[PDB]
């Protein structure tokens, strides 16, 4: 069976009517049901939500999100905003198109492999769920500002279209390129959408600096996603189009076409400018120097060294993972976030997974996120010091005091509790406060 | 029952040979058996021993350590090296005569509380005990040199002692003050003594630098530990006693004739001096820029960004562990130590206990760590990112996957494995390598 519904390029529904600017961030435009498989493995109505949201130069737009209507939700309710690693820059990889039905979706990859477990996770948990299409209309993969507002906005017109309370608490989920829309939706929040109350959000895989992350990549097996990249940024910055158009050479021309062109998604881009040098592509091999794009990447980050904003520090609690050795999204950009972060008083449980890919280390810290995002919602997730996870804790995430130490000893040891210390301070248990 | 032994003031067991220039570094002088606690609890035969090791000008010396044999030990043998934290500098609050029977010996609080606790662990498993009188005969407390040649030098004298394997793994132990020696015995093993082989070490509650950790006690209520450091490294560095000696003012004279006096041991120190100003003892307020501390200072710290010399960085296993709001020993140093010797290749396993004190800390980590010293002694300690704890791992440390997603959604997850992920890297298990 093929896509219950016409290509986004060719449907109405996802066009900007000329009144967009009469519209509210977050106001809903109109809706319709969508036959979607994870709506249907659950037993749960899905909707299609276009609603107005504020693109990178603070134009209004219109844009499309899908929701998901636990069959019964938990009380007090939630809402978990999953973030898809979409990874293209067409629009017919979007994730509400992936969400529908059918086989030939280009981008059902991003929707059809940990996507539907996570999802499912939520709605048997009774939260609501919301996964907008965070590119929005311009597809602008991995542009912060793009991305954070289209989400926030999403979960806005989540909130007007099922009238829920204004102050519903959100949980945030995304690895790899939906991480990085979760990184700047949470960034993003307080400046933009004050209104929203965060419980808590979990993400790993996270692109920090756009610009790191491209030289990470360039010339890599994976420079594919360095192209796809370039050509999200350029998406959602004008003048930068405008100063890449006229660089292009006769290959870069080429290249751009194709990752710009319908059923050109994330199976497509992995496929594709393995090995080449975004550098080749063009003219000038001072792009990155050069203004504008020097000052975009300056604005297209998170670290603070890099950064030629104040960035936010949201203070909600976080769990943020990644593999050491990530291939495809650089680790130390993500550790200085975290670190930069953490000075500046964020509560972020940070896990570094020391044998793991980008690949494995998308399902190593799933089942940990989720869980500590059912604490969030509990509002009952573990203190840990900021920038590193719980330490060892017999009998909570490492072995029992009887285990390693037998009974008797387990005995002596527990009986320390309230004597005085050779410090004239009493001992505590061995387990800290709870 | 009173001390089973002389004072060791009065006693010749702990005085220095003329001929000690001719015994080699660990060779023993003499030994005898020795009447102690914890060799009664467990059963196990405990002696003295009587040793040449080198204190901090390179100069030889005699020194005593305790030594006890387990009934029964493990097969390959291991030697279990356990730091006391003294924190003294008089010579009858020694390890050595502290582990003797009786109830008048004045720093008994060093040797009943959790470490009689330690070393029966150790010896239950088979292993054989030893603990050096790590501060030597000049009683020298936090004189990093000095604790760790006599340290390691103890463990020669222990290997010679019982005709031990030259390749018999060790495993060091220890907090606060002893945190202090163990650390500083690791630190001079390869330079010092490689012919020592060591599986790992935990330790706890680190004062990584000298200074900072001065700066962090003065004037405070546990400023005593400020008087008596300034005590230890001055008796450690005779230039360093003739700069103070001439300006100790008549208050100050006293005071360290009080902390230097019979009898004045850890609880003497916590109950003197407390929110004393050392600065108020000596006329000069300029003597940390002065020379030759400013210089001694430079060289009594494991922090590179503030050594004199390249700080050696090893490498077997090791679990370190701090109260972040630690208001004793300062949590930052520590950091800083980890973070350093982590860019330079260490393998440290690091804990970092968000609501815990000195105190509360010292038991917090006192199982992971004798845990991961089981590990070690297997060649079985976890891999870890060097600088962070174990990440979330399902079944292991956090909560199974049945646990957080029930069991259809589990099986779903657990099918993944080998499936293709959207990069086109093969999924793994939701359990890291082993
Ligand atoms: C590569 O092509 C670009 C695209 O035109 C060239 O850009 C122009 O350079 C001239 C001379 O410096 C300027 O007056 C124009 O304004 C530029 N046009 C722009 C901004 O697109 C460029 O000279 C070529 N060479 C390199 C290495 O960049
Ligand atoms: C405090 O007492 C010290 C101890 O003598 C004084 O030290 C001497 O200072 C003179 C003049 O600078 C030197 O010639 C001597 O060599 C110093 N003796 C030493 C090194 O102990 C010192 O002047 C006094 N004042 C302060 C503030 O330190
Ligand atoms: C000339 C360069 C200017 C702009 C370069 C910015 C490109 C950023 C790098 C692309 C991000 C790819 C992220 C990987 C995707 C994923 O892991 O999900
Ligand atoms: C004028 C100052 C020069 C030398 C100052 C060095 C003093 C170091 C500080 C003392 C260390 C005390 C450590 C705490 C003991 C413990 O926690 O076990």
């Amino acid at each position: 069976r093929r896509a219950p519904f016409p290509d986004p390029n060719d449907d109405p529904f996802y066009k900007t009517p000329s009144n967009i600017g009469t519209y509210a961030n977050g106001q809903v435009i109109q809706s319709r049901k969508a036959p979607t498989d994870i709506g249907n493995q659950n037993g749960a109505d899905s909707f299609q939500l276009s609603y107005r949201t504020t693109n990178t130069q603070k134009e209004a737009q219109a844009n499309v999100a899908t929701v998901f209507i636990p069959s019964k939700p938990a009380s007090p309710p939630k809402i978990f905003s999953y973030q898809v690693y979409e990874d293209s820059t067409q629009l017919n990889c979007a994730p509400s198109y992936s969400y529908l039905t059918g086989f030939d979706e280009p981008n059902k990859v991003t929707t059809v492999l940990d996507t539907p477990i996570i999802i499912s996770w939520a709605l048997q948990q009774g939260y609501y769920v919301v996964s907008s299409d965070h590119e929005g209309p311009r597809s602008a993969f991995i542009a912060g500002y793009e991305e954070g507002m289209a989400i926030l906005d999403g979960i806005r017109a989540f909130k007007n279209f099922k009238n829920l309370p204004e102050d519903i608490g959100v949980g945030f989920y995304g690895y790899a390129g939906g991480a990085h829309a979760t990184a700047w939706a949470v960034s993003l929040a307080e400046g933009y959408a004050p209104e929203i109350k965060i419980d808590g959000a979990a993400y790993g895989g996270t692109p920090a600096s756009a610009k790191d992350t491209f030289t990470f990549l360039n010339k890599g097996f994976f420079a594919g996603f360095a192209v796809a990249g370039v050509s999200g940024l350029a998406l959602a910055h004008p003048d930068m189009e405008a100063f890449l158009e006229p660089r292009l050479n006769a290959k870069g021309k080429q290249v751009f076409e194709q990752i710009r062109s319908r059923g050109f998604c994330l199976p497509s881009v992995v496929l594709h400018n393995n090995f080449v040098d975004v550098f080749s592509l063009v003219n000038d091999t001072n792009l990155l120097i050069e203004e504008p794009i020097a000052g975009i990447l300056k604005q297209e980050t998170l670290v603070q060294a890099e950064a030629s904003y104040t960035v936010p520090v949201p203070k909600f609690p976080r769990f943020m993972w990644h593999a050491l050795p990530d291939e495809i999204v650089p680790f130390q950009p993500a550790a200085n976030y975290v670190k930069e972060q953490c000075q500046k008083g964020a509560n972020i449980n940070w896990n570094v997974y020391p044998i793991a890919e980008h690949v494995t280390a998308e399902i190593f810290g799933l089942v940990p996120g989720l869980d500590f995002l059912s604490k969030a919602f509990k509002g009952q997730t573990p203190k840990v010091a900021c920038g590193s996870g719980v330490p060892a804790i017999p009998g909570i995430n490492s072995p029992s005091t009887q285990n390693v130490l037998g009974s008797d000893l387990a005995n002596q040891l527990n009986s320390l509790k309230g004597q005085q210390s050779a410090f004239g301070k009493p001992f505590g248990s061995v387990s800290p406060p709870l």
